[PDB]
This record gives structure tokens, sequence and C-alpha cells, in this order.
């Protein structure tokens, strides 16, 4: 079909999604990486996963749009502190793209924000999801104090997602930080490269922590290798869940398969996530959207490396039968600070809307 824009696209139905991607770079990403895309990508991962094969229907839809319909319901849920502003972002365009549901809207915007970081895969984005749907319930959504054990249980509750699949779509954090683990301090990344869909995270979540970048007490939070921070480039945190990964016996071989494995990374996330965005959802009643999806920005193609102040040494290794993989360390004997902005300053406030939730 052709668009009213002229672009030439796979169904009629997907000329929407053109001008719903524009409207969301302009407003609210700026076709960066940055806040403002890191928690609509959050948010595409708890409205998808509050789903459950065991309890039925009545507990939840999945990628439904429920956060941004029953705004009041589970962005209030102690496990989703945090998701309102995301939520209050994209409910401005639930009423302007008003020919596209609120399930679709989330799932999409989520693809959009991803292809802003470089090295993200280009997800696929299937369509139709219907408008109407319910509040789900708590205790759907994972949390960073959870053991591997209630973790994994969740995520095979959740869609049938097998450890690999939990951990691929775990490379998210490779794009993340928290506000809401530490009340004293904002914006703490999960890798020293919070703006880059690279392989930082696995590498770093397995070196020894030597610090906090707030403080030591937190629940769902352990040391941290590169907690120095300064001004608002807040030091890199690490979440218990994330660690308790990278160790398991479940899972640690597939955590280090990761590391400086830069497309073996980006096509298992993609993978696992095209299973996400469709979870209370029969995929073969989607149409297929994708070309309407924003090409991704590429890597530089540059192999992961350790940062300044850490080395091989710092290594707590957990997988029997790989090799870690032979990296360089950045020159410098003390840590960087972590870039609160993409462009490498501090100040680089995101838009937000008021709203509802
Ligand atoms: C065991 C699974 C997971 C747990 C327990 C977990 C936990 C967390 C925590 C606690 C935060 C910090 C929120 C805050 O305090 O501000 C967060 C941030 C984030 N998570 Fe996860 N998450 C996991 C899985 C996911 C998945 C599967 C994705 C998406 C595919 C995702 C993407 C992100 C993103 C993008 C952020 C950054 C939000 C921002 O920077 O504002 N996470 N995660
Ligand atoms: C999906 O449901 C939402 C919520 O009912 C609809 O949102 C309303 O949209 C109109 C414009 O069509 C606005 O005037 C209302 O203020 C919106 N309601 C709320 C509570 O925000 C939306 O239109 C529906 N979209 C589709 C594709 O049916
Ligand atoms: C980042 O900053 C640290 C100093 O804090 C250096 O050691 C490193 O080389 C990089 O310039
Ligand atoms: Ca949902
Ligand atoms: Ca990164």
């Amino acid at each position: 079909a052709v668009c009213p824009d002229g672009t030439r696209v796979s169904h009629a139905a997907c000329c929407a999604f053109i001008p719903l991607a524009q409207d969301l770079q302009e407003t609210i990403f700026q076709n960066e990486c940055g806040e403002d895309a890191h928690e609509v990508i959050r948010l595409t991962f708890h409205d998808a996963i509050a789903i459950s094969r065991s309890q039925g229907p009545k507990a939840g839809g999945g990628a439904d749009g429920s956060m941004l319909l029953f705004p009041t319901v589970e962005p209030n849920f102690s496990a989703n502190n945090g998701i309102d502003d995301s939520v209050n972002n994209l409910i401005p365009f639930m009423q302007k793209h008003n020919t596209i549901s609120a399930a679709d809207l989330v799932q999409f915007a989520g693809a959009v924000a991803l292809s802003n970081c470089p090295g993200a895969p280009r997800l696929e984005f299937l369509a139709g999801r219907p408008n109407k749907t319910i509040a789900a319930v708590d205790g759907l959504i994972p949390e960073p104090q959870d053991s591997v054990t209630k973790i994994l249980q969740r995520f095979e509750d959740a869609g049938g997602f097998t450890p690999f699949e939990v951990v691929s779509l775990l490379a998210s954090h490779s794009v993340a930080r928290a506000d809401k683990v530490d009340q004293t301090i904002d914006a703490a990344p999960f890798d020293s490269t919070p703006f880059t869909f690279d392989t930082q995270v696995f590498l770093e979540v397995l070196l020894k922590g030597v610090g906090f970048p707030g403080s030591a007490n937190n629940t769902g939070e352990v040391a941290s290798p590169l907690p120095l921070g300064s001004g608002s480039d807040t030091g890199e945190m690490r979440l218990q869940s994330d660690f308790a990964l990278a160790h398991d016996p479940r899972t640690a071989c597939i955590w280090q398969g990761f590391v400086n494995e830069q497309a073996f990374m980006a096509a298992s996330f993609r993978a696992a996530m095209s299973k996400l965005a469709v979870l209370g959802h029969n995929r073969n009643s989607l149409i297929d959207c994708s070309d309407v999806v924003p090409v991704p920005k590429p890597a530089t193609g540059q192999p992961a490396m350790f940062p300044a102040s850490t080395g091989p040494q710092d290594l707590e290794l957990s997988c029997p039968s790989e090799r870690f993989p032979t990296l360089t360390t950045q020159p410098g004997a003390s840590q960087s600070l972590i870039a609160h902005c993409p462009d490498g300053s501090m100040s680089c406030p995101g838009v937000q809307f008021n709203g509802p939730a």
C-alpha cells in the first residue's frame, strides 16, 4: 500500500504507524537512547509480562495496553514504581493517534525507542492487538530482590520463556538506569554505556563489587564495580537479580555467552522480544508491520572492554565450560564518570507530560 505521505508499505493498516513514529521521535525521544526512551522500553516489558498461564486470563492480558487503559491500577503497584512517567508520556499519543490501540502503541513505542540505541536490533512489530482489556493483578512483575528460581518461574508462567530467553531480554539492562532502588540518587546506570545497546552490562556485572553509587542498604541492590559518581553523573548500580543470574548454574554460561558477542546478543534479544510483544495474543492473528519500525542506529563494531579501574583480575566467573574472552582495558588508573547525558554533558532534561498515572 501507499500511505498518505507517499511511503510504500506492506499493508495499509501499517500506515498510521508512520506519523506515530515521527511524533514519538520529535516529542519524547529526539532520536536518542535517553531517559524517555529508557522509560518506554521498561514499560513495554511491564505491560507485556503481566499475564499468567496458571492463574488464567483474569490475572492479566499480557501486551494489552492495560498500563495505559487503567493508569491508576498497575502503575501504583510497588513493583511498578517509576512506570507512571512512561504511561503519562504515552497516553497523549493514544488519544491523538486514535486509530492505534493502546497495546500496539506500547509495543511500537518500545521498538522506536530501542532503534535509537546503537547496536539494537530492529524489532519485529506485529499490529492488531485489541483496544479493550482488564487491569492486571499485582505480583506478576519480577523484582530485583527475587531469587533466580522465582524469576525463571515467573517468566515460564507468563509465556513459556526459557532461561536463555530470560537472560536475552536482560540485554535491555545495557540501556537502563534506576531511579527508585535507592532514593538518594537518580539515574544510576546498570552499565557504563547506558545509551549504547552493547554487551557491557554482561561484562560489568561479572566484576567484583567495590562500593555503592548511593547508600549500601537498598532492597534489590548489591555492590557495584563502578560506584563513583559526581554531580548528576551517578555511579553504576548493580541489581541483585542481575548478579544472581550471572552466577546461578542455570544461567551463568548464558550470561557469560553474551560478553563481547554483540550480534549474538542483539539477535537473541530480538527473538525473545518477538515472543514478549505478543503475550496475550495469537501471533497468527496479528498483521506484520515490521517495515515501519525505524532502522536502528548501527554499533561502531568495537569489542567490549574493561572500563578503567577494572581488569581481568576483578572477574568473578561462574561458567566452567566456556572460555572468557580476551578483552582490552581502557587506559587510566581510576574510574571515569558515566555521563548523565547522551552527548556527554549532565544537562538533558526529558520531555514529561502530566497525566493520570
Ligand atoms: C528479572 C527481570 C528484571 C528485573 C527484576 C528488572 C528490574 C529493574 C529495575 C529494578 C529497574 C530500575 C527501575 C528504577 O528504580 O527506576 C529496571 C530498569 C530497566 N529495565 Fe529492568 N528488569 C528486568 C527485566 C527487564 C526486561 C526484560 C526489560 C525489557 C526488555 C527491562 C528493561 C529495563 C529498562 C529499559 C530499564 C531502565 C528504565 C530507566 O532507565 O528509566 N528490564 N529494571
Ligand atoms: C482506545 O481506548 C482509549 C481509551 O478509551 C481511547 O481513548 C480516547 O480517545 C479519544 C479520541 O479517540 C479521546 O477523546 C479520549 O479522551 C480518550 N480516552 C481516554 C480515557 O484517554 C482510544 O481512542 C481508543 N483507540 C482506539 C484505536 O480505539
Ligand atoms: C575516564 O576518567 C578516568 C578518570 O576519572 C580516567 O582514568 C579514564 O582514562 C577516562 O579518561
Ligand atoms: Ca498489560
Ligand atoms: Ca550499554
